[PDB]
């Protein structure tokens, strides 16, 4: 067997021990691994091919295998008794020595010189804007009670999803770029990949919940007010987060959370299971994007057909808000102006709906800031559209499509996916006037006194 062929067989057998049930499955994997390590010892590496067989740098590689086999014979000693958990622990101790000391020989992967300075700058810029911007969002909702009650309790949950990724996986990846390889343990590796899972999948379901909320508030407005929103939204936020944790659990059994050297980050691997990725691409992207598209399609058609919009009085300047109605004159909140019977008059000057003009040009802050929440979704769609397309190609047939997918395109796709984590408070400030005011209000508060 070749040195390159034996290296691949030694790695996939190490993954078998993690997904193993019986100690016999562990013992079968370690016997296959011990024999593969011995055949690899009597083979010359391609990097140090010009080096002497008894060179001080080649003899050091020979001792590395003896220290690796040394870890295998201790691991099968535990497995022969019956202890699976005790043998899987020694198997990871061998996995750490195989990626740190045996990594000197060979290196099939050749990453371009641009994937390191871009990844680092992008993560620095993302982490910096994320920690400040998304913190201001948390602070603005906690202080202002008007915004908080206007269905923007989900924004705190969406901001927390964005914030957690900047505090734990992003700084470790930045260390992994500068140290060239995952400098942290296997424990921190799978955890970082899991934290990112919550942050991405949890954000999709936070956006959907917002789209359904803004769908039920604009369309079927009267039916909405009949349904309580007091204890309902903290329950919905709790539910979508527990739904995310459930959807992320098959990664632990399949073994899809591993270090990807192409993007220097420990993330989810698309080639680990074509069945699981199919669900991640369809059930956790294509399907929720489609239902959100249906939600905002019904809102934009109402704005286009000039449905519930503000109506200003051409006599006393009374602005009729469909979100408020005219409850004292019998017009319950949620009623459209086109639905109030002709006998209705202005509750200030007493002039009929005949002499009433509509407020042309919709503000982005209007209808629980539907235009701002729409942009948020469109931005999320653009950011995660290429990666889900790459995962879709692998889910169909990775025997020919996976090696054909360029490494450059993968990094470019992953760069957008990370950048999304800081973009949300930027669109809040640019489009929502109330958010813009609150951003200045927090900044001027701690800056002056
Ligand atoms: C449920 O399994 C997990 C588990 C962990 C995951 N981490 C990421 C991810 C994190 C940051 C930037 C881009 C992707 C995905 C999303 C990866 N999706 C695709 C289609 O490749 C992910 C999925
Ligand atoms: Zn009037």
């Amino acid at each position: 067997a070749d040195l390159e062929d034996n290296w691949e067989t030694l790695n996939d057998n190490l993954k078998v021990i993690e997904k193993a049930d019986n100690a016999a499955q562990v013992k079968d994997a370690l016997t296959k691994m011990r024999a593969a390590a011995l055949d690899a010892q009597k083979a010359t590496p391609p990097k140090l091919e010009d080096k002497s067989p008894d060179s001080p740098e080649m003899k050091d590689f020979r001792h590395g295998f003896d220290i690796l086999v040394g870890q295998i014979d201790d691991a099968l000693k535990l497995a022969n008794e019956g202890k699976v958990k005790e043998a899987q622990a020694a198997a990871e101790q061998l996995k750490t020595t195989r990626n740190a000391y045996i990594q000197k020989y060979l290196g099939d992967g050749a990453r371009p010189s641009w994937v390191a300075p871009a990844l680092s700058a992008v993560l620095i810029v993302t982490t910096a804007v994320d920690v400040v911007g998304n913190l201001l969002v948390i602070l603005s909702v906690l202080r202002n009670r008007k915004l908080r009650n206007a269905g923007n309790l989900f924004l705190v949950s969406l901001a927390l999803a964005d914030l957690v990724v900047a505090f734990y996986p992003y700084p470790l990846i930045l260390v992994a770029i500068f140290y060239d390889g995952w400098a942290f343990g296997e424990e921190h590796c799978k955890a970082s990949a899991f934290v990112m899972g919550l942050s991405v999948i949890g954000s999709v379901w936070n956006i959907t919940a917002i789209a359904i909320d803004r769908y039920l508030y604009i369309c079927h407005s009267m039916a909405y007010h009949r349904i309580y929103r007091r204890w309902h939204t903290p329950l919905h936020i709790c539910l979508i987060w527990l739904l995310t944790v459930v959807a992320l659990l098959p990664n632990f059994f399949v073994g899809s959370l591993e270090y990807d050297p192409r993007i220097y980050s420990c993330t989810f691997i698309q080639t680990a299971s074509t069945q699981y990725t199919a669900a991640v691409v369809v059930i956790h992207f294509l399907l929720p994007i489609a239902v959100v598209s249906f939600c905002y399609l019904r809102i934009w058609v109402l704005v286009l057909q000039a449905r519930m919009k503000k109506y200003t009085c051409t006599v006393c300047g009374y602005i009729y808000n469909p979100e408020d109605g005219d409850p004292d004159n019998g017009v319950n909140p949620g009623t459209d102006f086109k639905d109030i019977p002709d006998d209705w008059v202005c509750p200030l000057c007493g002039v009929g709906k005949d002499q009433f003009e509509e407020v042309e040009c919709l503000k982005p802050s209007d209808l629980r800031s539907f235009l701002t929440m729409f942009v948020v979704f469109v931005i999320f769609a653009i950011c995660f559209a290429p990666l889900n397309c790459i995962g879709l190609a692998v889910a169909i047939n990775p025997q020919e499509m996976a090696p054909q997918i360029p490494e450059g395109l993968f990094v470019t796709s992953y760069l957008l996916a990370y950048f999304n984590s800081c973009l949300n408070p930027i669109v809040y400030g640019l489009l929502d006037q109330n958010f813009r005011r609150e951003y200045k209000r927090i900044l001027l508060a701690l800056w002056n006194p």
